[PDB]
């Protein structure tokens, strides 16, 4: 009677979600078993496949945007993944990346107003302004990305790294 | 009679100049001389002026320059080398921070300025902000990739690699190294 929609699947992509132009990346939606049917699409077209899995063996700029998956099971449907936001990375110019508390600033020339920053391995650091200021200053190696929030999802090419070393 | 104060010669914006960038070198000695002669010593080649305009810096261009005027009949002692270099000759090193020792080590850092091309010399600098706060470059030179800063200030660190062969034609810069000294 209220037998409503199955549980939500995963939709994940490896090795990651971050994708520099030309490289690799499979995306996997996976649900409990049990799956009679796939359905993974991508949201600016509304064309879909009925397959799990989508290799895409060289990242192009098109195929970044917002991805979701959801599966049939008996004459039930689940409710949609969280959506996969596909980054596809070096599609600009890299900004520049300078200097208890530390504050860092992403200078950017084509006019983007939104950067990235992270400190690899993890932590991110997304804000609207190019100057953002990392609370715990934990020594480690940081890279920034800038970018249009008219195009969210086309990325610039990562900045030379800044080494943060506390003593 | 005997000669005149050297007069000064400087590089604007700077000595250290990135290939295909400008640079200006100026002559200047007392107020009122007659003539100058400003020359690279490469060449021995001079001219009678003193000001030098390089639109875009060439790999010919780096080396030692030198300076004097003459004022009356007398000259000036020469002013002291102005040395020009030339940057982003090579591929820029990797610089990294060094362990330490375990116990008290009175401020020191240890930075690797890193490179392959087998060069035997390297320049670390830490940059100096402007104002409202004014800090002051400073330079490290060593004769290996492996250089300990004593007492080490806070701030953005930097190195250039490059042989003895050719003092004047330094690598790019290595990517930045933010230290926070505590
Ligand atoms: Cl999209």
């Amino acid at each position: 009677g209220q037998s409503g929609p199955l549980p939500k699947p995963s939709l994940q992509a490896l090795p990651s979600s971050l994708v520099p132009l030309e490289k690799p990346v499979t995306l996997r939606c996976q649900g409990p078993p049990g799956v009679d049917l796939y359905r993974l699409e991508k949201l600016s077209s509304s064309r879909y496949q009925d397959q799990a899995v989508l290799f895409i063996p060289a990242m192009k700029r098109s195929l970044a945007g917002r991805y979701r998956c959801s599966y049939q099971n008996g004459s039930l449907w689940s409710l949609p993944s969280d959506q996969l936001e596909l980054v596809a990375t070096g599609v600009f110019a890299k900004p520049s990346l300078s200097a208890g508390d530390v504050t860092l600033q992403c200078q950017t020339r084509y006019g983007f107003d939104q950067f990235a920053l992270y400190k690899e391995g993890e932590r991110w650091y997304r804000a609207s302004f190019p100057i953002i200021t990392v609370t715990a200053a934990h020594s480690g190696t940081y890279r920034c990305y800038s970018f249009s929030s008219r195009d969210p999802y086309l990325w610039s090419a990562p900045s030379d790294p800044l080494e943060l070393v506390v003593t």
